[PDB]
């Protein structure tokens, strides 16, 4: 196999024979065949819109493929042959819609070449083999190989979020046009120039799509405001639920109350405690545990049913014993997991059978107690300008630290913690996505009334630190974003983590410290080009960033 996606693959270079992440060799391999069909769905969806004739009914189906193919997002392989073999027949009827208009058009059959994705087709005994060699290495030049994984790992970030978007009623014509441009682009030979320019694309992408996200969320369930939430628990049995979706966070909430099961959010669904619908219901109780890495022992003391709604979803431990108590929805599948199947247009997810397994179920075991407080997103931070400004103004707070991200396993990743800890007392970090599990639980308390650790909600409210951070660049007459007292130390996992930079990047963002460490998908070259436009940068020693980081660089 050969995937180089996430942080944690191997050596930095690449995982070749199992995934440092648990994926084997199948599952890798039919991630790359989805992901090669997706391309030939892409190149006959993109000929249609460019001869006038769109054909947007693979939306979803794009969408969902890509966001099954993201780190822990799902184990399933017969979930990819199924989709496999249905992207096969979808790419065949764009290709049948081709054909004809092409003639139409031209007086003429279509007859130029195409590349193996728009034709290749077999029954799902041909997918283990075929999918060997349409993988990541089929590209042999280096630097093309670079910049076509960057930009397919930038889009697949972007469409988990255009999905959660999407879930919610929110859809941009713009957004899955891309996605097709993007993946065409992919079976095309195209100059550096070229390669780049679609990357800042995807990250231009990655704006609007991170503002629909925020637009979708708050529209329907409110901004989020400041909240303290319980990290203890109660005395019922309860469901846990952890990934990002809101939509089955209200579901969950409606479906439970009046039953006497509990609900409780896990990892990014942290952020489903600061809005205020989800605030009036008094049977969910709080958060618990921790990092999505964390989750077996986590899973297992919690008791009670545990429901995925996106990745990390973390293959049990052989001694784990919570297979009969995980639900796997939306795009998550686990071998062995029951699945919640998608709700009917118009309708609802049906949890009554987590609801029925969790009254049988004792309470979850408490692992900690006290509180987290949250929910500074942007409109609640606006609210707050003045309060903000002035504490600026006056040197009570002398900068602000960006760590949001995603967290990982790996032992570097304690430098989050000890830079949290070390920074001087007057700097205040903003954080969002789980990299906030790295310092979320330490004593760091309030610069008059300012937490010193402001977080904004999941890793697509990084969209709010955006916003906040081009708030105080108008209100300060600053011509350059840069030029604020603002620095950049963000720690990355997964896909959605690249879109977020992406984002960033096009944004003008510069000098961002990335890490734990830098990403294998990006060549010599490539990286080179980064530094040079971007002035990206590795984490250095605690004591060496806190000092540059002070200084403004
Ligand atoms: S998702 Fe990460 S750990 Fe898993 S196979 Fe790919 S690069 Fe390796
Ligand atoms: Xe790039
Ligand atoms: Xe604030
Ligand atoms: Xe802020
Ligand atoms: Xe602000
Ligand atoms: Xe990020
Ligand atoms: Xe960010
Ligand atoms: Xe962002
Ligand atoms: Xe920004
Ligand atoms: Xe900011
Ligand atoms: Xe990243
Ligand atoms: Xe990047
Ligand atoms: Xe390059
Ligand atoms: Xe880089």
């Amino acid at each position: 196999m050969f995937c180089f996606q996430c942080q944690e693959t191997a050596k930095n270079t690449g995982c070749t024979v199992k995934g440092m992440c648990g994926k084997p060799e199948e599952t890798a391999n039919l991630q790359d065949l989805l992901i090669f069909v997706l391309r030939g769905i892409a190149i006959y969806g993109e000929k249609l819109k460019e001869l006038g004739q769109p054909d947007r009914s693979n939306d979803d189906f794009v969408l969902q493929g890509l966001f099954a193919t993201i780190t822990n997002a799902n184990w399933d392989d017969a979930r990819f042959e199924a989709m496999i073999s249905e992207g096969l027949a979808r790419r065949d009827k764009l290709r049948n819609a081709f054909l004809a208009v092409y003639k139409a058009k031209n007086g003429k059959d279509f007859s130029e070449p195409l590349p193996e994705a728009a034709t290749w087709t077999g029954d799902s005994t041909a997918f283990a083999e075929k999918a060997k060699s349409v993988g990541i290495l089929a590209t042999e030049n280096e630097d093309v190989r670079s910049l076509r994984e960057l930009l397919i790992i930038g889009l697949k970030g972007v469409a988990a979020y255009a999905e959660h978007a999407a879930v919610l009623g929110f859809r941009k014509t713009e957004i899955d046009e891309f996605m097709l441009e993007a993946l065409a682009s992919t079976t095309k030979d195209l100059s550096v120039d070229e390669m780049v320019a679609l990357v800042m694309k995807a990250g231009g992408m990655a704006v609007t799509t991170m503002a629909l996200l925020d637009e979708a969320n708050t529209t329907t369930y409110g901004n989020p405001e400041i909240t303290q939430v319980n990290i203890g628990v109660g005395k019922n049995p309860g469901i846990l639920i952890s990934g990002h979706d809101l939509k089955d966070m209200a579901e969950l909430l409606k479906q439970t109350e009046g039953t006497g099961v509990d609900v409780y959010t896990h990892g990014e669904m942290l952020p489903a405690n600061y809005y205020p619908a989800f605030k009036k219901y008094p049977h969910f109780v709080g958060n618990y545990g921790g990092s999505w890495w964390q989750q077996n022992p986590e899973f297992e003391s919690f008791n009670g049913p545990i429901l995925l709604t996106t990745n990390c979803l973390v293959p049990l431990k052989k001694e784990n014993t919570y297979l009969d108590r995980l639900y796997t929805t939306g795009v998550v599948g686990y071998e062995g997991a029951k699945h919640i199947a998608d709700r009917p247009a118009g309708g609802a997810k049906d949890f009554s059978a987590l609801i029925a397994q969790a009254k049988k179920c004792p309470p979850p075991v408490e692992i900690e107690t006290g509180s987290i407080v949250g929910g500074f997103a942007h409109h609640q931070v606006l609210a707050l300008a003045d309060k903000v400004v002035e504490a600026v103004k006056s040197g009570a707070i002398k900068r602000f630290v960006v760590m949001a991200g995603c967290d990982g396993r790996q032992k570097s990743r304690s430098y989050y913690t000890e830079v949290a800890e070390n920074l001087p007392k007057d700097t205040v970090i903003l954080t969002a996505g789980c990299a906030k599990y790295r310092y979320n639980k330490l004593n760091l308390g309030d610069i008059g009334g300012i937490p010193r650790v402001l977080d904004a909600g999941q890793c697509n409210d990084s969209y709010s630190l955006a916003v906040i951070a081009l708030k105080l660049k108008e209100v300060f007459g600053l011509d350059d974003i840069n030029d604020l007292p603002v620095s950049y130390d963000i720690a990355w996992y997964e896909q959605k983590a690249v879109a977020v930079l992406l984002a960033l990047l096009f944004l003008g963002v510069k000098g961002i410290r990335l890490g734990p460490t830098l990403p294998a998908f990006l060549s010599p070259n490539v990286a080179k080009v980064l530094v040079e436009n971007f002035n990206i940068k590795p984490i250095g020693t605690v004591q060496d960033d806190i000092a540059a980081m002070m200084a403004g660089k």
